[PDB]
């Protein structure tokens, strides 16, 4: 996947997931910029939708290190990808919707979805 292809893919998922969840565009823009309101229901649903569509969360809401590696290896150095994988593997949440927003918040510390547009 190229950067330009990832840019297009992120825009597609952001649009599909906004329609599917009913999240307000400004709230979706906050998520894209890495400002995640983890406790907000629509933010949780939007985060879940994006992570599932990128194969980062499986049907059982288990974090898939290979899914995040496939995206992040295009954006950050190899040692930062390994750090992100170990860091975000520590998120343990019985509520799968809260798990999804906590995961997007974790990934956002390394690179935001918005950051890809300036590449
Ligand atoms: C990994 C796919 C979606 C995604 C979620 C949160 C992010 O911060 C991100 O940055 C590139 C990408």
């Amino acid at each position: 996947m190229t950067i330009e292809e990832l840019k297009t893919r992120l825009h597609t998922e952001q649009s599909v997931c906004k329609t599917e969840t009913g999240i307000d565009q400004q709230k979706a823009n906050d998520v894209i910029e890495g400002n995640i309101d983890v406790e907000d229901k629509k933010v949780q649903l939007y985060c879940e939708c994006i992570l599932k569509n990128f194969n980062i969360l499986d049907k059982n809401n288990v974090f898939k290190p290979q899914g995040i590696k496939a995206v992040m290896e295009l954006l950050i150095d190899e040692n930062s990808v390994k750090q992100l994988v170990s860091d975000c593997s520590t998120i343990s949440e019985e509520n799968p919707h809260l798990k999804a927003s906590k995961l997007v918040q974790c990934v956002s510390k390394y690179k935001t979805m918005k950051s890809v547009d300036f590449l």
